[PDB]
């Protein structure tokens, strides 16, 4: 958005010791931002757990099934000997 | 180094309170009457664009009434 | 009601640096009202992203019942013939 | 300034936060005690007001019932 | 109560530049206090339009059973001829 | 001044607001303690209040329960 | 809790124009316990009400069940002779 | 008002808004570090105090599982 | 995590009266953090008691179980005579 | 000053508000360019970090989306 780049230019050329206060704000900025990633990278690492619990289980129902099927079709081909 | 707030708000609340906190004293106040021209100009064209919304808003919706209208008089 | 204008006109009266402070005060506000105008225009696009949505559910039904009815029609006619 | 308020407000929350950051030495206190007495007036105003619908929804809601007897009776 | 008069009377007592922030002070309370009025307002006004709405569906129905006991004497004397 | 004040608080908060607002430096911290010790007379009389209503409060319930008790008896 | 008076108790010995603030802070922790107070006593008569109200009605039933009682050793007694 | 706040607290949220409020410079700063020395003494012994809670939950919750594991054993 | 501590360390080198002001907020974030500590003591002494009283539940029942087992064996060596 | 810190933090919003209140003047505009400049590697740092977890992220939902399909596709 260009407005964002508008304001920052409008305040320049107002400004033209702020530059101190400048830096804090800009600290403080960085300390939510900081804190906001944090509580993303804690929810992704629980879903990520998640889904690998997901994926362990659809993996051994996969195993399951071919299994069952390998089973079937011993059995089916034992009778058909 | 407001260009390193420029990065960091468009490499993404935090704009409001920039905002909140950016907000020769002839100057100072010649500055901040510009700064409420420029804004109130913006906010204008807000004002038309919102305007412009609502007309499409009004118009697809007569659309979709009188179309409903004619399909349950086609029934 | 006149009592805004009112009362801003005795202020206005009661000042004839205070004058920077309310436009400092009025530019806050106006900040404000843009961020409630940036609210209001996502909704307005949600909405009429719904609706467009809805006109053209409405054209396919629309469609699906006349080339139904021109189907019994062409049937019908061709029996008759 | 006050053309500037007067156009935003007519071009519609705004009333409540200019009135809010609202709120020699012989003129002000003067004028403000003048203030006072207009705020004064203006609530005994809306004090009748208040009354007068007091008043109007007893009447109302005195007719209804009555009316309510009314339809009771005409069964 | 008259408590709340006694402690009035004796801070104002005490107090008596200081008058100027009294009066700015109870200005700030009138403003809070007529926000409540006009919700107030608002309110009766909602609560009086609704009892005018249902007075006119009751006077509607009433005409509806004046009707229809005006049919079943018309009917009745009718039967009687 | 006290006749403003005693009309608004009684039109009908205003009370908390009044308060609110009411909260050489021998003088003051003396009229002070008076006012404190008003204060602490008020706040004793309705701890007897309130003492009077929980006793009261209590005997009651234990008539109820003791009349309730004696229907039950009388079955 | 003696820790809380023991901490009193510690900066008493650091005080020793505070009493002034201390004065103006159990002034207003007062009028907090004030509107406490205030919100007590009305919860108490409203239960005190309700408790009478409900009191009155058992009263009115145990006398309509001793009434019944007596009517019917009455009638019994007078059948018996 | 040591007295009266003690009587307060007695016949009892006030001890925070007092520990609050609560929280000549050599001795200031000394008398300072005896309050933070006071209060990590405090702080040490409700953390112990926590620690064996915990300890006893714990136990508890073992017991809890054995009992009933013995019961299902004794059906 | 060793930000918190580079940042101390730095603001330690910058104070070399400030020291006094960091232990009164020390201080104050300690009564804070005393309030969460209430609370915990709290939910832990309330967790504590619903345990021991299921503990005697569990074991009364036990007991009566073990009762109604000895009944039943006694009973079996009844009717076996 | 360091030592209680570090033992406060070690011990379990409280790091929030310790650093909340933690953040001649040629020195101090240094330190605190410093500080902004070491907040900014660790944001540097971090954002690699989660830029990884993400990928990681997105090919285990991709695989997951193929197993599922393949798991399907073989009944």
């Amino acid at each position: 958005v260009g407005d964002i780049n508008d304001t920052v230019r409008s305040y320049l050329d107002e400004a033209g010791a702020f530059r101190t206060a400048v830096v804090n704000n800009i600290n403080g900025v960085l300390e939510g931002y900081i804190n906001n990633l944090f509580g993303t990278i804690e929810r992704l690492r629980e879903t990520n757990a998640g889904l690998a619990t997901q994926l362990q289980e659809r993996d051994r129902e996969l195993r399951r099934a071919t299994a069952g099927a390998l089973e079937r079709q011993q059995r089916a081909a034992d009778l058909a000997a």
